[PDB]
């Protein structure tokens, strides 16, 4: 996350942090469910040196503040059964940029360890809406990743203002969300993470999945985010969820 701050402890429990074997903290997940994450396809697919779509390469940590603790009291470890990526997920576009992961045995509910709620198919977050996206990915473009879970405050931008400013990559499955001025935005490594939404009574909803951008924080360049609620379906018939 550029421009972001330092997360309080425990502020976003359906934060997680996935790891690659011998890799180190790799993308963001949310937790939905006692058993179910939420994170972005293009995680998990394979390069020449290493099976990234092979679950039982992966560890999740649920309930994270500092990656350098990751043992830390109420910090809650799980591997994963399953990857279901989207299966019009387009490597190329990253159209469809969402997966869902199986995590091996279920989360405990806890203060640090928590879902986050999930829009109806039909909930439209609107333009100009304040939104939070949080990661320990790169805090600068070409930078290095936070040790420390950041937030930072965008806002969603309107679909048609997003299409024109990144001609022919932006479907209606992608949100822009951030400042055309720049300096607030997600980076590298916050890929996979939730967008968090403070609804009507104050409680989160996820508007977003961290998929891609041009640089991070750049002008004219926002955060390109796969939306949730044309998925809340999909979600439901693969996890019960
Ligand atoms: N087809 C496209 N239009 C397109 C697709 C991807 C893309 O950039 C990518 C690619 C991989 C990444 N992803 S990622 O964390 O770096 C990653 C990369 C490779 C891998 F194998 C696993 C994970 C990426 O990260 C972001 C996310 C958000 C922003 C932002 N809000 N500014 C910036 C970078 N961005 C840029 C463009």
């Amino acid at each position: 996350v550029v421009g972001g701050t330092d997360a309080d402890e425990g502020e976003w429990p359906w934060q997680v942090s996935l790891h690659a074997l011998g890799q180190g903290h790799i993308c963001g997940a949310s937790l939905i469910s006692p058993n179910w994450l939420v994170s972005a396809a293009h995680c998990y697919i394979d390069d020449r040196g290493f099976r990234y779509s092979d679950p039982t390469q992966w560890t999740a940590f649920l309930g994270l503040h500092d990656q350098s603790q990751r043992s830390a009291p109420g910090v809650q470890e799980r591997r994963l059964k399953r990857i279901i990526s989207h299966p019009f997920f387009n490597d190329f576009t990253f159209d469809y940029d969402i997966a869902l992961l199986e995590l091996e045995k279920p989360a405990e509910y806890s203060s640090m360890v928590r879902p986050i709620c999930l829009p109806d198919a039909s909930h439209v977050f609107p333009a100009g809406k304040a939104i939070w996206v949080t990661g320990w990915g790169h805090t600068q473009y070409g930078g290095t990743g936070a040790l420390i879970l950041q937030k930072g405050e965008i806002r969603v931008i309107n679909q048609t203002t997003c299409e024109n400013l990144l001609p022919q990559q932006i479907t209606p499955r992608m949100m822009c969300v951030g400042f055309l001025s720049g300096g607030v935005d997600s980076c590298q490594g916050d890929s996979g993470g939730p967008l968090s939404s403070v609804e009507a009574d104050g409680r989160i909803f996820q508007a977003g999945v961290v998929s891609w951008g041009d640089g991070c924080a750049q002008r004219n360049k926002p955060g390109v985010y796969t939306r949730l609620p044309l998925f809340r379906d999909w979600i439901k018939e693969n996890t019960g969820v």
